[PDB]
């Protein structure tokens, strides 16, 4: 890395984008003397889709329900120029219906825990809270605020003055805008990220229907002697048919947790909160997340700030007055080649130099590398206007 | 939730009430050819016993012994206002002692590592601490203060500026004073907090009366061929009530330990420091936290702070003046019906809207929902008068 | 400890230096009918040492590699006062080389999988980020400044205002030369702290030498009813011999892996970042730490900040003026016994009151333990010579 003794980097400009991205969160849960013993083996064998089954309902509930109420919005889709009328809720929404779209002799099936209409539930909350109240850390929401106004507080917190935000309300509105539509056309054109989940269904479609194409016809013709053999010798296959099956589902599942386990972590450090670190919900810095349900999994927009242009800018640790030392109240000095202003450190506002941005301590032969410059009050001018 | 996008919500008053729970943090620790290959048997038995037992001092530990150098406090009641003469320091406060008060063959009883002099001591060190010092992150205490400026702190750790503490002091210290005397009484009136620790104490003394319910005299009596059936009868049913009893106090233990486990969170998290968790330690916002010595346990009565009655304000991103936009320096500009004050954001403090309190960036022109007030300095007004 | 109502304890003075310590990372890795069976008893004793093996660079990884893109600096020696030319980068820094220069028959020793080469070059990037650009939290590092401007924002995280620094940095950097001038003289004198890493190498160098000392010379010269005699005596003390040696591997492995597990976590938490923990990376509270290459292990070069002096100052809640109550803007009101000052909290600095360090809000009959005193502006002076 280059560097030099009063050279700094600042920021000079940005973009706002909106992140997609997919994470699965549950998997199709299933079930399906010598006899005996067999049966033995195969309840062994149910245990562990048991075992497995339980872990899916597990996953749905630690990504989902991390709020206790139900809540709904107002038919509002203006939050300040911000268009929310392709999130928010059939009474799906329509991103969500596009991912849906998209995306015996023994053998059963077993339903959800948390059916459609309660995933829908749990999501229509979790949204409505994170856009109108914005959530608190403990339990609940916080309170209600426009929409603007807490969006101020999340460039706040990484380190941009609340100014920025609102200067910038259009272009910051109209990039989100942009991107929400993009996001429209994209996931449904493109098989890009609607791929981990696919794959995930398509897997066990293939393991059922493997399974399957792996006794009373047997006894009722054959005479003990051979129906026995053949009996035996298709159970035991059938057994390692399932042994294989569940083994097949043992090793998805794993996967499939350890997904869900990061989906959880994001939901309650990013979507009912915000994450400091840098380039984890989305790349840049984090601002807000918004959840979407999806089929066997999570979707998240993750709404991020991108710094971009950045400029070599002279700076000083403080400046000379009247030989006394004034530093900067809030920000660093820099110049820009002609002029000294004094700037905020995570970009660029050459506001000028005044006593009023300024504290005096210490002095001008103390101060390693101190500069010459003005700094001025703005009383003297209007005492000499006012009777002079 | 409902939602408007000009409206905010701010809280305009608030109480604060101490809250008192009560955490179990440890159990009765107790001990108690083929008569050799039985003894093999009871010392297996006897071996998860000990076990517990060194779990159970584990868990004292864990809770109590947080500070490695005993301190104690000067004969002071008054901290400013707040009366703490019945939770400091038989020389055990008077609470403490209502909690104190409320609350062979083979089968021999353990002391604990820590006596309840050890547990005084360490309690009063915490408790001397908490009060006048503070205590700080990393080891030790911090510096001295006087308490009110202790709280201010906190206070300024939940969003509240510095000068609801000292305006409402009077008020908080009523609040504080009353709270404590109801607990007085309440503890010793009626057994509704002092439960879960009766409960485990009623629960060994069961165990322990039954283990005792359930050689030499058969020996010398009988002989062989009908001792041997006998004494192998008893040692058998014996074993086996030892097996029993030796479950029980296991599975108890375990729920000792998870309540320890909460115990020292607590104290480590609420207690040396301040918790950021609502409704965590007591219901509400964190401030402070007292621990008590208590038979068995530890009792905390936590200091919170509750926001109570809430309106409806009209809000606006920034203010015009002179065409310049004048955005708020640190709280929210909002309306009470007929003027417009600048408040801070967790309790409604009507400051006037001045120069003072304002920044001035962008224009009227950018700014979306700008609304047309007058925000005016403090210099004019003293030159038509010093001089006109 | 001492308390009262009015007396607040601040610190007026300050000292920093360096605090080094060496933590081990990585040990040296090794690697070794009837006879096949001992074969089989052979393969899991190597299984142990391939596991250790394993953990060993598992260790190095964890430690050193938290860096993706290696990085060089320029030719800098003067940071501001501060001189790094003693630990900066045979291109391995000084320093370094002291730590350096002062720490068959089936018997194998494998390699690392980071060479010396590698670590010289993680090292060099971690150093070459830390003191140019910083590090930031997510990923990468963060943006160019000089250097004072670096520890500035590191004072302002242990509560000191960002003029401490430069006011005494010319103190600041006389202490911090002095010291590494000092660690140069002290580790190449004292073995010290260089015992560790020395007592590491001792121990296996001697398990090593104890194997050793602890077939087809006996089979051409012996009849088989002997020869199997002391064949097998010979195979079976030595494959106890082995069995001893991998204990004492595994053993000593253990105590590596919990100073690796050390070493990392401070890597991740004050090296590219900032310790809030006091007395955690170095007595006091944590400025910075620069990491250097060691054999087998990894040194810590701490910079520390520790208050000294304290002194007893008395204090109020609010200064009375005209009736009305002012408010500390930022710090806390003191008496030196003849005047009162404003200071901030954790370093002693007289500040003039006035009506810019305040704010008004009540009154003088609510506040308790109020003081009356003066409270003035700055622009009365100013109309008084302006035309009077
Ligand atoms: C790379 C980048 O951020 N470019 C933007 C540009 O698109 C925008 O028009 C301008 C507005 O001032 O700010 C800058
Ligand atoms: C619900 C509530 O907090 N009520 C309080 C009231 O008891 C108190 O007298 C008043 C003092 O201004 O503040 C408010
Ligand atoms: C214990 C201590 O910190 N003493 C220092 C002293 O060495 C230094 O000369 C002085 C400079 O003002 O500040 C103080
Ligand atoms: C949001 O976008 C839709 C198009 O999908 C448009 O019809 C609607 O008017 C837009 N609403 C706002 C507030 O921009
Ligand atoms: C800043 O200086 C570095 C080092 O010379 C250079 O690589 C970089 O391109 C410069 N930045 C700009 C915007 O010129
Ligand atoms: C610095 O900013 C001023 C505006 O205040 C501008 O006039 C001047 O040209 C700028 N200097 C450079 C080198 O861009
Ligand atoms: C910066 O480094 C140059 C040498 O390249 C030196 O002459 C100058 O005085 C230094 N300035 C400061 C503030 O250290
Ligand atoms: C500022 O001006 C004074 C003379 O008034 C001079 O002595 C001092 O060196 C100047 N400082 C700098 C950084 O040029
Ligand atoms: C504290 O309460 C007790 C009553 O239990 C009372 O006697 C004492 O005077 C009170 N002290 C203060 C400072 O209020
Ligand atoms: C604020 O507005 C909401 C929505 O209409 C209403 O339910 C609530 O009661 C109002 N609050 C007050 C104090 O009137
Ligand atoms: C707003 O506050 C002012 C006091 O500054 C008061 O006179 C006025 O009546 C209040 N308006 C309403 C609607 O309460
Ligand atoms: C708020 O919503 C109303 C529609 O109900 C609209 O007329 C008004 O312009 C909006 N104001 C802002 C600041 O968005
Ligand atoms: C403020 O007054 C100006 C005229 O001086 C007018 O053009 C502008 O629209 C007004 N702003 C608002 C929010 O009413
Ligand atoms: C750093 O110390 C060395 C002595 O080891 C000295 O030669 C060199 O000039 C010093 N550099 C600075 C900037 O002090
Ligand atoms: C401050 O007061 C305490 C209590 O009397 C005393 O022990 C301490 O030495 C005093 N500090 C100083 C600097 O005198
Ligand atoms: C308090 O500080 C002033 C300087 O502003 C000094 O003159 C005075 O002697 C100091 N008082 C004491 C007791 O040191
Ligand atoms: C401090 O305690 C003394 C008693 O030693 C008392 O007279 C004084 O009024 C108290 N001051 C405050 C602010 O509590
Ligand atoms: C301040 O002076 C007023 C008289 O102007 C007096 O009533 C008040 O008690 C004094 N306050 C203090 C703390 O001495």
């Amino acid at each position: 890395v280059a560097c030099s003794n009063n050279s700094i980097a600042i920021p000079t400009n940005f973009t706002i984008s909106v992140t997609t991205e997919i994470l699965p969160v549950s998997m199709t849960k299933t079930s399906v003397n010598l006899l005996l013993q067999y049966g033995s083996f195969c309840t062994q064998l149910n245990r562990a889709l048991t075992g497995i089954a339980v872990e899916q309902d597990k996953n749905t509930q630690e990504v989902f329900a991390q709020v206790k109420q139900i809540y709904k919005t107002p038919p509002i889709k203006d939050f300040g120029g911000f268009n929310f009328s392709q999130i928010l809720p059939s009474k799906r929404s329509f991103i969500e219906d596009l991912l849906f779209n998209k995306v015996f002799n023994g053998l059963t099936v077993l339903p959800p825990l948390l059916t459609d209409e309660m995933i829908a539930q749990y999501t229509s909350a979790l949204l409505a809270g994170t856009i109108c109240s914005g959530w608190t850390f403990g339990a609940g929401p916080a309170l209600q605020i426009p929409f603007p106004m807490q969006m101020a507080y999340r460039f706040n917190g990484i380190g941009v003055t609340q100014n920025v935000l609102y200067e910038n309300q259009k272009l910051i509105a109209n990039q989100f805008n942009s991107a929400i539509g993009k996001i429209q056309d994209s996931l449904s054109s493109t098989p890009s990220a609607l791929g981990k989940l696919q794959d995930v269904v398509n897997q066990n479609a293939q393991a059922l229907n493997t399974l399957v194409k792996q006794l009373n016809d047997i006894l009722s013709r054959l005479d003990k002697p051979e129906a026995e053999v053949q009996i035996d010798r298709l159970i035991t296959c059938r057994l390692q048919s399932l042994q294989t099956y569940v083994t097949q589902q043992l090793i998805r599942a794993a996967e499939i947790r350890a997904s869900a386990n990061l989906a959880a972590t994001k939901m309650s450090e990013c979507v009912l909160g915000q994450s400091k670190r840098v380039d984890f919900c989305g790349k840049g810095y984090h601002l807000m997340s918004f959840p979407q349900s999806a089929p066997h999994g999570v979707v998240f927009l993750h709404v991020t700030y991108v710094p971009a242009q950045e400029k070599n800018f002279t700076t000083a640790p403080a400046i000379c007055h009247d030989g006394k030392a004034h530093f900067p109240r809030e920000g660093v000095f820099v110049s820009n080649g002609t002029h000294w202003f004094v700037t905020q450190r995570n970009f660029y506002e050459p506001q000028i130099i005044t006593t009023d941005n300024t504290f005096v301590s210490g002095n001008c032969d103390v101060v390693i590398g101190i500069v010459n410059n003005t700094v001025y009050d703005p009383l003297q001018p209007e005492l000499d206007s006012f009777k002079e």
